[PDB]
């Protein structure tokens, strides 16, 4: 539901810090690829990978 | 349709300085970037992204 | 929109070249009289409201 | 009487779309102090005292 | 308090009579309005701080004042 | 790599001409200056900035 709320659900937490910095709310998370992820850090394919499947889960 | 409004339609009112200070119009936003946005201060990507957007939405269908 | 701004200007006899043509305002705002005049806008005062329209609209 | 009129005055122009966004007129302007304009955006404290200052001389 | 008045003829008096259909819509009285403040308007789609203040002070003079 | 004022000219920017005559800018001086040091010379906006930046790209090119 909020973007902390949607990172602990994948036990991705300690990310969160990206994700205020850069402003990213679960809306804008929803129009993000592996590219744009790249950009704003998240280094990790996998870290990345949870991240776009977690969102498809929704939408 | 101007900057003021279109900044407080995007919740985005506290960016009204930068765009002010920087001379942004509309159709000067429209033809700008991830690149030209970080270029007058918009340092986080969740603000570029809904600027962009925006302008998008704006000037489309 | 783009039909609002096509009335604004009286040009509203134009609308039909602007939906076959897919003109959308952001499609206009990187329009000259050369592109314009490539879609049917003959009139050089048709084509010279819609480029400064766009300019007072947008700013800009 | 025009708030568009008072600002140029003042030479406080370029902070007409604030006034115009936030729907200020002069009568909402003449209750407002230094608290109240940062809230609008006013973040210059000069900004806010020409304001004020303007407002007490159109009384 | 005597604050039993229409909210209709509220707005009126206060030239934000073009409020009405978020009053109706969120089934706003005086005496709710009274309760509320900038943040609370905000949250019901009064966006102009301007209007938010007209609303505030306008209640306060029905109210007595502060 | 012409006259300052007809380069100004073609970018609708005449009115920054007296502006490059008192700081001794010529179109070589111009081609090393980015957003810093146009903002230094008083080019408040992006804008004009931006088309300044980007029509030496293309005189050069």
């Amino acid at each position: 539901m909020n973007i902390s709320q949607f990172l602990k659900s994948l036990g991705l937490e300690h990310l969160r810090d990206i994700f205020e910095t850069e402003q990213i709310t679960l809306r804008v998370l929803a129009d993000m690829g592996h590219e744009e992820l790249k950009e704003i850090g998240i280094n990790a394919y996998g870290h990345r990978h949870k991240l776009i499947k977690g969102v498809e889960r929704l939408l």
